[PDB]
C-alpha cells in the first residue's frame, strides 16, 4: 500500500503555489487529494514549499509528538502553509471547507530511510 511519506506528501504537500488565494482552494484540494472520498476529513493542513524545505526538518528541533513519541521536529522557520477546516454545516458528500492561510512553524513525524516526514502533528 501507500507509503507513510507518501500519503504525507499526498496529504500535506502543495509546492505549488506560494500561499492559498482563493476561498475555494480547500473545497478543490480536499476533493483532489482523495481526502474526500467516504467521508470529509474534518482537518487537513497545506504547505506551500519545497519538498527539500519540509524533508530537512526531519533535521531541525526535535520535540515530542502529541502520541507521545519522540521522533518528531518542529520547523526552524516559519512556513506559509494553509490550514483547512470543514465549516459547521458540512456535510457529506458536500464536504465544505474554510480555507485559511498562515505563516507557521510545522511539527512533523519522521521515519525511515531516507528519513522524511511521515505524519504532520501541528503547526505553531
Ligand atoms: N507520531 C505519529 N507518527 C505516525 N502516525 C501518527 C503519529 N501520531 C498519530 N499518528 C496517526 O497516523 C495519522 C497520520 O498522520 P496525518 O498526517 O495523516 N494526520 C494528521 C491530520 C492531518 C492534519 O492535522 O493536517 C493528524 O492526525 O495530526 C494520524 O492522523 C494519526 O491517526
Amino acid at each position: 500500500k501507500e507509503t507513510a511519506a507518501a500519503k504525507f506528501e499526498r496529504q500535506h504537500m502543495d509546492s505549488s503555489t506560494s500561499a492559498a488565494s482563493s476561498s475555494n482552494y480547500c473545497n478543490q484540494m480536499m476533493k483532489s487529494r482523495n481526502l474526500t472520498k467516504d467521508r470529509c476529513k474534518p482537518v487537513n493542513t497545506f504547505v506551500h514549499e519545497s519538498l527539500a524545505d519540509v524533508q530537512a526538518v526531519c533535521s531541525q528541533k526535535n520535540v515530542a509528538c502529541k502520541n507521545g513519541q519522540t521522533n518528531c521536529y518542529q520547523s526552524y522557520s516559519t512556513m506559509s502553509i494553509t490550514d483547512c477546516r470543514e465549516t459547521g454545516s458540512s456535510k457529506y458528500p458536500n464536504c465544505a471547507y474554510k480555507t485559511t492561510q498562515a505563516n507557521k512553524h510545522i511539527i512533523v513525524a519522521c521515519e525511515g530511510n531516507p528519513y522524511v516526514p511521515v505524519h504532520f502533528d501541528a503547526s505553531v
